[PDB]
């Protein structure tokens, strides 16, 4: 066992490496990214003035400086939440198609918007008068969207964050420069781990450039008894298991990053990645694993760290006399 | 009025500019000095969430670098030694601040060497260092900053890494600073006529120094007036003076609101015109007030650009975060 040749043809026919920069999104050549649009996403992104409370920021829940993750097991942040969930990455978020942790099927089917505008309420009023009462804010949206008469809008703000989400992608991981050609980028252990992550079935649904993220399956993650009393490392404390009629349906998690993003799975109840290989690991899903196949499979996931984003934080706009007042709650 | 060169020699006695950058603190001979490993550590530490049990909690999230060093609310409990909630003061020249703290009884705070990070510092110690541990880029960060020393990690090694990235936290060059150092045209006339009237009306008395306030403690603090504007406070004196409030630093005011230590005034203009009494041995004109409001302003220095830090990966054993 063990040709880095072959090991690499395989690979390239599953996954793609993640791209060193973008330069348009939306390609169905899509819209140009412009410095201008990407500062003002910064700047949004960081500002906690767009939460009533005025503490919560999109970096309070996706910290950039923790793998695009808050490193904690739910929370609410998206009015299209039935309830609370683990917040999945936003590094390399740009490339899934699929946008939600889970859904009923035919209801995700007919869905455009993703997290941040779905369904969006008061919000998007509060949000703009709050952006308005700030002439810096008033000044950046009138840069970032030169042709628009009337630019402070909410899909704006969303547009402005989704170019500056562009920008937060992670290339240059120990799989890619492997995949690009290089031997010696990957250990032994992993490379057997990348091969049984192959071989025993995991790319049925952690395929592409984000080895997962873009399509929904029919299984997700569930207490056994006595869960919630057995040590937080203990193992056989959840597993997966098939939604009943297939009607209800869990996004398979992009794993690109995911040593960076515990705890793992839709609830954040799994702190181990070994436990959360393990327990996919499912006679349910049509893969099983050695003991050893799970090791090597471990590893190897840490290779898909990429390089993280190095951002300056941005500085705010000071806030008016008429900017709305935070509430205590 | 405005002969700038009296103006700049009357400043000049009473107020210095912020440095450009520090090279060493704690001078009491030649300091402690400052060290790219230390500031870089005490960065990280800064941003880490998971220095708090909850594992939401880091200094950036109510000392907001972005926001003027501060959180923009009323009021929150960060400290150990707070009596009660208040305004979240600014990180920005806190590096200067001979006073510590918003407040207290006059003997407590005589006696008291350790500022808010350390002050009362508990089970938190044990906590953070385990945390800290647990995590090999944490140990590798500490042995590097502190090579000196066999154990490394320690609580009081947390807080002298932090306040080495505090003493980067400074905001040299606004406008009155660029007016002092012989810019004659850095400042319009009415924020000169403000400079002027600030000097002359007795707000000297304790907003003084490169911080324009922090050094010293005053029986007067700000309370509520009854009812349920602009007379909706008043600055007051203590019971007896034996409970004081620290004369609250200035510089960079326009970016810190809301105002004074419970955090309930959002004008500027208002605050001002607060700390128009009698009471305290100011008194200022409608037009003063609005010449002192445009002066402070000046007060504004270039914000710190950061890169935000990566944090340490957690492990197997690193301490989970508390539901709270
Ligand atoms: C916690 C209180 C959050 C706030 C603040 C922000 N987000 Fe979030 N985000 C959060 C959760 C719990 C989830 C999962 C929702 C689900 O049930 O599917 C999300 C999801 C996203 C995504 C999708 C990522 C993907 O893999 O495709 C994105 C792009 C996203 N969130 C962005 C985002 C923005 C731009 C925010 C500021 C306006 C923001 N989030 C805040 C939790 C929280
Ligand atoms: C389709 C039936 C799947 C196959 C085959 C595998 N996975 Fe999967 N994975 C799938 C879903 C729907 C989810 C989310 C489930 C939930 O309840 O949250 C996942 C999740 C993971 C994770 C967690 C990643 C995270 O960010 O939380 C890991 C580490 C993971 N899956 C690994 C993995 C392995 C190694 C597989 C082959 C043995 C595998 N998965 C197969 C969907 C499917
Ligand atoms: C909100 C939950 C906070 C957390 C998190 C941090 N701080 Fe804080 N800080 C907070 C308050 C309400 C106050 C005033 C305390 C008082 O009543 O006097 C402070 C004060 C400081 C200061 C004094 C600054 C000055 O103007 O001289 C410093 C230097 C300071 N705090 C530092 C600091 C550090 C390093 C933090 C992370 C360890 C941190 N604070 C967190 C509110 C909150
Ligand atoms: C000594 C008795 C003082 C004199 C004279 C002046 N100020 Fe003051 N100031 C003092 C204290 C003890 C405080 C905090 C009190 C509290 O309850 O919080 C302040 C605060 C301010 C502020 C608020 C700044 C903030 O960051 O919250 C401002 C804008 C201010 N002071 C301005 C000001 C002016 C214009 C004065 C001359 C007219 C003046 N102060 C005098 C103590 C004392
Ligand atoms: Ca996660
Ligand atoms: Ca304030």
């Amino acid at each position: 066992a063990i040709d880095n040749g072959a090991l690499r043809e395989e690979a390239k026919g599953v996954f793609e490496a993640i791209p060193e920069k973008m330069t348009a999104i939306k390609q169905t050549e899509g819209v140009p990214l412009t410095a201008e649009k990407i500062e003002l996403g910064k700047v949004l992104f960081f500002d906690p003035r767009m939460s009533s409370s005025g503490l919560i920021s999109c970096q309070t829940c996706h910290n950039v400086g923790l793998g695009g993750v808050d490193g904690l097991p739910t929370s609410i942040g998206h009015g299209w939440q039935k309830g609370p969930r683990n917040a999945p990455t936003m590094l390399n978020a740009i490339f899934n198609a699929a946008q939600f942790w889970d859904g009923r099927a035919a209801d995700l089917a007919e869905q455009a918007k993703g997290p941040v505008q779905a369904g969006v309420s008061n919000t998007p009023d509060q949000v703009v008068k709050t952006i308005n009462s700030m002439p810096e804010y008033v000044e950046a949206f009138k840069a970032a969207f030169p042709e628009e008469a009337d630019p402070v809008t909410f899909d704006n703000f969303a547009a402005a964050i989704e170019q500056f989400e562009a920008t937060l992608i992670t290339p240059n991981s120990a799989f890619d420069r492997f995949l690009a050609g290089d031997d010696a980028a990957m250990t032994d252990q992993e490379k057997r781990g990348l091969q049984a992550f192959m071989e025993t079935g995991c790319t049925a649904c952690h395929y592409g450039v984000n080895f997962g993220g873009q399509d929904y399956h029919p299984f997700g993650l569930i207490a056994k008894p006595g869960a919630e009393v057995l040590p937080a490392g203990d193992t056989g404390r959840f597993e997966v298991t098939r939604t009943t009629d297939d009607e209800y349906v869990f996004r398979a998690a992009p794993l690109r990053n995911v040593a960076l993003t515990a705890p793992y799975f839709h609830s954040g109840v799994v702190w181990e990645l070994a436990e959360a290989v393990k327990i996919m690991s499912s006679a349910q899903i049509g893969t099983e694993l050695t003991d050893q196949q799970a090791e090597d499979i471990t590893a190897f996931l840490g290779t898909l760290t990429g390089e993280q984003p190095v951002i300056d934080h941005p500085i705010l706009p000071v806030r008016t006399g008429t900017t709305p007042l935070p509430t205590p709650m």
